[PDB]
């Protein structure tokens, strides 16, 4: 009995609290619902950042390049984080946000593969330009969060043109948290070599009785922000909203 005047100004109040700008968008069936305080920016392009995890892990496994229990070795060499300092698998990198993982296996899958393959899916605006190992962070590849949802309901449904297989794997890698009998898979993503920064959590709840209903989280990040801020967010959202 909750209007949904209440449900989007509380909402709205997350993002106005943590002092940003952003949207959430939520998919039900086929309907899609925007929330948040920047409504706007629903239907823009930014970078994916490393939401591109998710498809980039698709291509690989689909392509043979590599497999889920495959031991990327770190090669010795100082990471940005000392987590990263480590050898680990795909689901294991997935987790960390280990970049240089992730950019390894974009320089096997190579720069022609992967462009057709980002074409076939049709994610974004599609364009991967000429450097193979970084089009996700820093252009030229943009999606919207409208994209993004869809991306997400995509996956969660298994529609996406890959094996069935492919799709299970790589959605086992994603799952972040289990809240009274849901579950949230997701991934975030934050454009730190961008102005403005960007920041996602892209993915969907499982509820218990198997329905499932995506989300996509656009938020603007500042320097200082914490990553945190967008699972907190999101799961204030799910949680207003009674989808956990
Ligand atoms: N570089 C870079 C950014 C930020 C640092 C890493 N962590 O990713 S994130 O916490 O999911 O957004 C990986 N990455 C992806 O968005
Ligand atoms: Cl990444």
């Amino acid at each position: 009995h909750i209007s949904s005047q209440q449900h989007e100004k509380a909402i709205k109040s997350y993002f106005d609290e943590a002092q940003t700008q952003g949207v959430i968008i939520i998919k039900e069936g086929k309907n899609l619902s925007t929330y948040g305080n920047a409504l706007a920016r629903a239907n823009k392009e930014y970078v994916p950042a490393s939401t591109f995890k998710m498809l980039n892990a698709l291509i690989g496994l689909e392509n043979h390049k590599a497999t889920t229990n495959e031991i990327f070795k770190w090669d010795g060499k100082k990471r940005t984080y000392p987590m990263w300092e480590k050898d680990m698998t795909l689901g294991e990198a997935m987790a960390l946000s280990a970049v240089p993982v992730y950019q390894e296996l974009a320089r096997r899958t190579g720069l022609e593969l992967m462009q057709k393959e980002v074409k076939r899916v049709n994610f974004g605006n599609t364009n991967i330009g000429t450097q193979v190992d970084n089009f996700w962070l820093v252009g030229p590849l943009k999606i919207t969060p409208v994209q993004e949802v869809n991306f997400a309901d995509d996956l969660a449904h298994n529609r996406l043109p890959f094996k069935l297989e492919t799709q299970e794997e790589v959605k086992k890698m994603l799952l972040i948290k289990e809240v009274n009998g849901s579950k949230i898979y997701a991934k975030s993503g934050w454009g730190m070599g961008v102005t403005p920064q960007v920041g996602w959590l892209t993915g969907w709840v499982e509820q218990a009785n198997g329905k499932k209903i995506p989300f996509s989280l656009n938020l603007e990040m500042k320097e200082g922000m914490s990553g945190s801020i967008r699972n907190e967010i999101t799961y204030k959202s799910l949680e207003n909203l009674g989808i956990i």
